[PDB]
């Protein structure tokens, strides 16, 4: 019997946060906003609670949970060997970045870190998350709030679709600012590795880390709607695809809305952050509409659209080069 409690994103009612914190203490799972996507969270020091997360999501035990912290002091407790990167961290945290470090903490059980010697750590730039973590008094382990294979929840409607009646409490602070999961950068190797593109853009990371490695899986793509997804990187074949795949809805930019019959305008090329903010909602809207095929325009592999394309690639049933 799920409670949905709305809070202001800037100055949330601390009485609501206290209630969430009490649930966390009881080893319960809750859902809460961040600046990236909604999180489904539990006490990071509680094995049995974090196991519930994997179950609710239907997630493989080998995929570790990101551990959310509110301070640099907490970092010192849970990770080691990051001291050379402190300048970097202080430039991007709090913020839409997860970093991989060597695990130090004894309190975070294997289940959270998937038995790995590393820990994924994020300090979220969202007052609700920060205040919740601080008030609760432990780090929170939290992947995105969605059934695995479905698009990451960027608002409470999506969370309800996936989890109503499955968790005691959802904190609603509206649509998430970015709409996309945090950039993940691994810093435990000779050269830093990008494991997931996000709001901290590749171009910016390459400025700070000239030797940044971008593995094949990142460039070549999980996040999927319930109807076959056709991603069209070559927009010359757009004409051909529409006819090939007949029973269709389109997701397209503002600047080409007029070129289609039934089309969700995800956002404009002029403000690509709009596209990122809305892409997952668009996937969820499109699946509900009464069409057999979801057809999505591809975007530049640059800036935030890099991350968008990464997500669309991992979701597509067919890509059209
Ligand atoms: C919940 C949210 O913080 C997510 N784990 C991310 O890294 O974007």
């Amino acid at each position: 019997s799920t409670r949905v409690l709305k809070v202001d994103p800037l100055f949330p009612d601390e009485k609501v946060l206290k209630e969430a914190a009490e649930l966390l203490r009881n080893g319960e799972v809750i859902i809460f906003p961040t600046e990236t996507v909604y999180g489904i969270g539990a006490d990071a020091y509680n094995e049995e609670a974090c196991k519930k997360i994997f179950k609710l999501k239907e997630r493989p035990a080998d995929n570790p949970l990101i551990v959310h912290i509110h301070s640099f002091k907490q970092l010192e407790e849970i990770a080691e060997g990051y001291e050379p990167h402190l300048d970097f961290l202080k430039k991007f945290w709090p913020g839409p970045l997860t970093v991989i470090f060597r695990k130090k903490s004894e309190k975070i059980p294997p289940v959270v870190t998937a038995d790995l010697p590393t820990v994924a750590v994020r300090m979220p730039a969202h007052p609700v998350a920060l205040k919740l973590i601080e008030l609760f008094g432990h780090p929170i382990a939290a992947p995105s709030a969605n059934i695995s294979g479905r698009p990451s929840a960027t608002n409470v409607k999506h969370v309800i679709e996936d989890f109503m009646g499955k968790v005691k409490l959802i904190i609603d602070a509206g649509d998430t600012p970015f709409g996309l999961e945090s950039t993940i950068v691994d810093l435990t190797k000779e050269k830093p590795v990008l494991l997931r593109p996000g709001p901290v853009e590749v171009e910016r990371l390459k400025e700070l880390f000239p030797e940044l490695v971008v593995p094949d899986f990142v460039r070549k793509g999980h996040y999927a709607p319930l109807k076959p997804l056709i991603l069209v990187e070559d927009l010359t074949k757009m004409e051909e695809v529409l006819k090939k795949y007949p029973d269709h809805v389109v997701i397209c930019v503002e600047e080409r809305k007029e070129l289609y019959d039934d089309r969700i305008v995800v956002g404009s090329l002029k403000n690509p952050y709009s596209i990122a903010q809305n892409i997952f909602s668009a996937l969820r809207e499109a699946e509900k509409m009464g069409k057999e095929y979801i057809i999505v325009e591809g975007f530049e592999e640059r800036g935030i659209l890099f991350a968008v394309m990464n997500r669309l690639r991992k979701a597509a049933t067919e890509i059209v080069r």
